[PDB]
């Protein structure tokens, strides 16, 4: 359980650092990046639901590469998810910002239980 918490936390910082680098951009730039839509998960309250994130990693990276990072934090996160059930996506897509916040919440919400 100890190692889990530490992986989740590392996943947490990874996502927050991406969001931090994002929310620090110039507006016009952030504006374009905010045009790209990400698929959100229907449910997401158990570790098993990290499957939705893993599938959205290549896209995330793809949107990011157009713009931290070189390309290590995405791989940091992937490794975590691959180390930490049909994945169903929600109707309406979202912004890279809302995509991070949604998983940051998820991480914090799992850390709250253990
Ligand atoms: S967080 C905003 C920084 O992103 N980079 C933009 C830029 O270099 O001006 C930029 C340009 N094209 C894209 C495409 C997708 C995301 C950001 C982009």
């Amino acid at each position: 359980t100890k190692k889990t918490q530490l992986q989740l936390e590392h996943l947490l910082l990874d996502l927050q650092m991406i969001l931090n680098g994002i929310n620090n951009c110039k507006n016009p730039k952030l504006t374009r990046m905010l045009t790209f839509k990400f698929y959100m998960p229907k449910k997401a309250t158990e570790l098993k639901h990290l499957q939705c994130l893993e599938e959205e990693l290549k896209p995330l990276e793809e949107v990011l590469n157009l713009a931290l990072r070189p390309r290590d934090l995405i791989s940091n996160i992937n490794v975590i998810v691959l180390e930490l059930f049909m994945c169903e996506y929600a109707d309406e897509t979202a912004t890279i910002v809302e995509f991070l916040n949604r998983w940051i919440t998820f991480c914090q919400s799992i850390i709250s239980t253990l």
